[PDB]
C-alpha cells in the first residue's frame, strides 16, 4: 500500500522538494 512510496516519504522528511533533492537515491 504505502510501499514504493514509503521510502520516498523519507525523502520528503529529509526536505527533498525544499532542497531540490532527487527522490530516494
Amino acid at each position: 500500500e504505502e510501499e514504493a512510496v514509503r521510502l520516498y516519504i523519507q525523502w520528503l522528511k529529509q526536505g527533498g522538494p525544499s532542497s531540490g533533492r532527487p527522490p530516494p537515491s
